[PDB]
């Protein structure tokens, strides 16, 4: 629209890519999400439908440890949708994998983030349904926000009831990999342990490059502890917590925040 000049791109997530966007006139860029309809169809809820709830989602999001929507270009003549956030120029905080992780203390904070976002979705009622290092963007101020809602979901009462699957494989919890439909927010909670692993291992806890073998490491290998970087016990219990295969047992949110490693 009028007021933008789209330069390069910058990053790209579940759907669409993400551009840099720079205001001439107000001396200032944003991160602007591009949507091209035609491109939508090819990749019951459909296309077209499952952007505006995403932007349903978008517009009610307001903590600062998740991005903030400023508007939304939306002409019905054009073909392209376009999606205009506040930019958070580092990006994001790790992509795995990767030689150098960060420290114990570090990790914990950005853990504490993560949670903070976390408890506000799920006090709103949406699940991420993708949470990983790559969809966690550095703020200037250290803090990192949760970016990229394509396949998150409004739900009703305590917990969104869910079917299929959605999101990266690696961070789905083995409950979703089927049959009997299962909980949102313990979806989330095993995405954020496995991000918690990536923290400060650099690489994930279950790895494979064919989906079959990542499927079976996931529903039956327990975590393994490398000796190398060490790590705290208190840490390795919480991680043991969240990565917890019966979703009954895991951790909840509320008692991740009591934990003497997030809290001490
Ligand atoms: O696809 C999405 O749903 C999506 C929507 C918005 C943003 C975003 C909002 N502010 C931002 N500031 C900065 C950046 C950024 C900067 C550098 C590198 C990568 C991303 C991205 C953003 C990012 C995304 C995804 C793209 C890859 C990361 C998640
Ligand atoms: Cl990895």
């Amino acid at each position: 629209l009028n007021q933008y000049k789209l330069q390069s791109e910058i990053g790209k997530g579940a759907y669409g890519v993400v551009r840099l966007a720079y205001n001439e006139s107000e001396d200032r860029h944003y991160a602007m999400k591009v949507l091209s309809k035609k491109k939508l169809l090819k990749q019951q809820l459909l296309p077209l439908e499952r952007v505006y709830q995403e932007i349903a989602i978008l517009k009610k999001l307001d903590h600062v440890n998740v991005v903030k929507l400023i508007e939304v270009l939306d002409d019905p003549a054009e073909d392209n949708l376009y999606l205009v956030f506040d930019l958070l120029r580092k990006g994001p905080v790790m992509e795995v994998p990767c030689d150098k992780p960060f420290s114990e203390e570090q990790a914990r904070l950005y853990l504490r983030d993560v949670i903070l976002g976390l408890e506000y979705l799920h006090c709103q009622k949406i699940v991420h349904r993708d949470i990983k290092p790559s969809n966690l963007l550095l703020g200037d101020d250290g803090h990192v926000k949760i970016a990229d809602f394509g396949v998150s979901n409004q739900f009703e009462g305590n917990d969104a009831q869910l079917s299929s699957t959605a999101g990266t494989p690696a961070f789905m919890a083995p409950e979703a990999i089927s049959g009997q439909s299962f909980s949102g927010k313990a979806l989330d909670v095993w995405a954020t342990g496995v991000t918690l692993y990536c923290f400060v291992y650099g690489k994930c806890p279950f790895i494979d490059d064919f989906i079959l073998a990542l499927h079976r490491k996931i529903k039956n290998e327990p975590v393994v502890f490398p000796e190398e970087p060490e790590i705290s016990e208190e840490l390795k219990d919480l991680i043991l917590k969240m990565l917890d295969k019966n979703p009954e047992t895991r951790i909840g949110v509320p008692d991740i925040k009591l934990h003497p490693w997030v809290t001490k």
